[PDB]
């Protein structure tokens, strides 16, 4: 259970990395050591889908306060 | 200490959200409840810088295995 042990696949590695990027100033060297172990092809896919989730995230944040329609 | 208590500002909220997006299938409702509390202006800024960090991340992953120069 990657979510439970905090050690998922390379996809979760980048997730934890971004976590430690916006929650911290210095990511843990364990993630950094496994960082270069991420297949850059998968990384390309991850980053693509990541930006897509962020784009949706942004959109929904806007819709959360609905840009004050009312 | 937002990093220690796992409760930083709205910037860290989105960070934890993305974490729970790529590490989990269902984010915790606490984050979801504070999600709409994120200033969508700040969100725009966060998401922008987030994609920038991801772009750099990708680039460095490529440079980690250096696309097999050698």
């Amino acid at each position: 259970a990657g979510l439970l042990l905090g050690h998922g696949p390379i996809r979760m590695v980048l997730a934890i990395l971004a976590f430690l990027r916006f929650t911290a100033i210095k990511p843990s060297l364990g993630l950094i050591n496994r960082w270069g172990s991420v297949g850059k092809k998968e990384a390309m896919e991850i980053i693509k889908k990541f930006k897509k989730d962020l784009a949706a995230m942004l959109r929904i944040i806007n819709a959360r306060k609905e840009k004050k329609r009312r």
